[PDB]
């Protein structure tokens, strides 16, 4: 009736500088942590620009979702804030290579900038804004579905490694879901008023609709 299923999980080590950056971010006392949302929203916009670009030539790539938008979903019960987009999504290699193992010139440049007095809010200018998620999350789970590929789950609690596996959770439409498992002292980002506030303050001019789902 219920034959056991089996799944192989792959664990990778973050490139040295990325691990260093995550450590700095996850432990920082920075007082303007709210910019994490702006960074994740900008990432979704980039993903949306990319699927839109592909649709310019191949309209069928939108069959998996014609609406290009961003959804924000807070969950107080399991203390998570999820940012979902119907962007291009990522392949398994996209996750393994571009979300952890391959060095990014911006990583060291950003840490050097901070040492030179830069502000953490500038992280996006160095192309490593995703990692700002750890300003408020103790763990980040990235669920992604690229056209013509399976759904994958990337996950890391910033202990120097991250995992990647074929997702067996709820199937999602094309796009990416960044699930922020918030730190116990950062639950304010689960509140409707707070979310509205930071979206209006840092992400009012986005090229795609953004919707907050409550209840
Ligand atoms: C975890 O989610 C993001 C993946 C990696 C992001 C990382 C490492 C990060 O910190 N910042 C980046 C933001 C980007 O927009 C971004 N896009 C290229 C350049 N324009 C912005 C100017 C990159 C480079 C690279 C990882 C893109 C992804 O590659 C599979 C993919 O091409 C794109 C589509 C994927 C993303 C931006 C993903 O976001 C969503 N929502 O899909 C960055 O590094």
């Amino acid at each position: 009736d219920q034959p056991m299923e089996e799944e192989e999980v792959e664990t990778f080590a973050f490139q040295a500088e990325i691990a260093q950056l995550m450590s700095l971010i996850i432990n920082t006392f920075y007082s303007n942590k709210e910019i994490f949302l702006r960074e994740l929203i900008s990432n979704s916009s980039d993903a949306l620009d990319k699927i839109r670009y592909e649709s310019l030539t191949d309209p069928s790539k939108l069959d998996s979702g014609k609406e290009l938008h961003i959804n924000l979903i807070p969950n107080k019960q399991d203390r998570t804030l999820t940012i979902v987009d119907t962007g291009i999504g990522m392949t398994k290699a996209d996750l393994i290579n571009n979300l952890g193992t391959i060095a990014k010139s911006g990583t060291k440049a950003f840490m050097e900038a901070l040492q030179a007095g830069a502000d953490i809010s500038m992280i996006g200018q160095f192309g490593v804004g995703f990692y700002s998620a750890y300003l408020v999350a103790e763990k980040v789970t990235v669920i992604t579905k690229h056209n013509d590929d399976e759904q994958y789950a990337w996950e890391s609690s910033a202990g120097g490694s991250f995992t990647v596996r074929t997702d067996t959770g709820e199937p999602m439409g094309r796009g990416t879901k960044v699930i922020l498992h918030l730190k116990e002292d950062q639950t304010e980002y689960l509140e409707e008023r707070r979310i509205k506030e930071i979206v209006k303050k840092h992400s009012q001019f986005i090229g795609y609709p953004i919707t907050l789902f409550v209840e």
